[PDB]
């Protein structure tokens, strides 16, 4: 809508109090005008027909219960945007500042966030698998990385090409999480994910086995659930990442870590220069070897830890 830029305040699903920018006509709508086309965020409530209804409050105020997930939708979508144009240069998903739509209050008890081919939807979650998705960091830039990855690269969403796409979207997701430097970890979900249990999540990037996933691409997953296993067979690309960042020595080979800027930086390049809808692991390689020469040269640390890392999970 057509109104006044302003600034309003609200309490998160996790109950911290943070501002966000909205907009003023007659009411103040989640609508921040400061990034792109617009940051817009959506009451689903309770219901599946998408967008819904533009998030209206009376007083500028978000510290209702109802309110903390649009509040955190809102407030991370700007953060992941902000990440994305800091420290890539690119605006919004479709790299022209295209505005970045959100849902909340998706259907009942649902236990999910995705990306539509339009916009970000998240559940509430049942309360016990998880509470609302949109207040974990890293589900929002995940989810909005894969419109990223929809934009540029194109992967997929099946086999190794599809698990290409969920890796890239744990990347980022983690990557941008680090940035906000709010609680930042190698793992996924941690923030929503069983409100009964301290300390697990839905996927660790460190250690991919901790939770069932292979970190090791003789460990691959073969079958035809779950697309083929791209929620699955992530952890061996998740895996390598966190080896380029941090490096260590995973079944006998090292690898020295170059840290998660030049991780961001090398698997950015990849992902908008060099991947395709249907690259497999192996070209994944080829295409981060190339970033990373691309950007350090062909006899550096950079591109020897990229090589190390992918050795490492056994993709050559
Ligand atoms: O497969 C899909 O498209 C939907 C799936 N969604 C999903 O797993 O929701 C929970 C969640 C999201 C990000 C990080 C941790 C937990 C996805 O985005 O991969
Ligand atoms: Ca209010
Ligand atoms: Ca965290
Ligand atoms: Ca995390
Ligand atoms: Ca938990
Ligand atoms: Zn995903």
């Amino acid at each position: 809508i057509t109104g006044t830029s302003t600034v309003g305040v609200g309490r998160g699903v996790l109950g911290d109090q943070k501002n966000i920018n909205t907009t003023y006509s007659t009411y103040y709508y989640l609508q921040d005008n400061t990034r792109g086309n617009g940051i817009f965020t959506y009451d689903a409530k309770y219901r599946t027909t998408l967008p819904g209804s533009l998030w209206a409050d009376a007083d500028n105020q978000f510290f209702a219960s109802y309110d903390a997930p649009a509040v955190d939708a809102h407030y991370y979508a700007g953060v992941t945007y902000d990440y994305y144009k800091n420290v890539h240069n690119r605006l919004s998903y479709d790299g022209n500042n295209a505005a970045i739509r959100s849902s909340v209050h998706y259907s009942q008890g649902y236990n999910n966030a995705f990306w539509n081919g339009s916009q970000m939807v998240y559940g509430d979650g049942d309360g016990q698998t998880f509470i609302p998705l949109s207040g974990g960091i890293d589900v929002v830039a995940h989810e909005l990385t894969h419109a990223v990855t929809d934009y540029t690269a194109g992967l997929i969403y099946q086999n190794e090409s599809g698990a290409i796409n969920e890796a890239i979207s744990d990347i980022f997701g983690t990557l941008v999480e680090f940035y906000a430097n709010k609680n930042p970890d190698w793992e996924i979900g941690e923030d929503v994910y069983t409100p009964g249990i301290s300390g697990d999540s839905l996927r660790s990037m460190s250690d991919p086995a901790k939770y069932g996933d292979p970190d090791h691409y003789s460990k691959r997953y073969t079958g035809t659930q779950d697309n083929g296993g791209v929620h699955i067979n992530s952890g061996i690309i998740n895996k390598a990442a966190y080896l380029i960042s941090q490096g260590g020595t995973h079944y006998g080979v090292s690898v020295v870590g170059i840290g998660r800027d030049k991780l961001g930086k090398i698997f950015y390049r990849a992902l908008t220069q060099y991947l395709t809808p249907t690259s497999n692991f192996s070209q994944l390689r080829a295409a981060a070897v190339q970033s990373a020469t691309d950007l350090y040269g062909s006899t550096s640390q950079e591109v020897a830890s990229v090589k190390q890392a992918f050795d490492a999970v056994g993709v050559k």
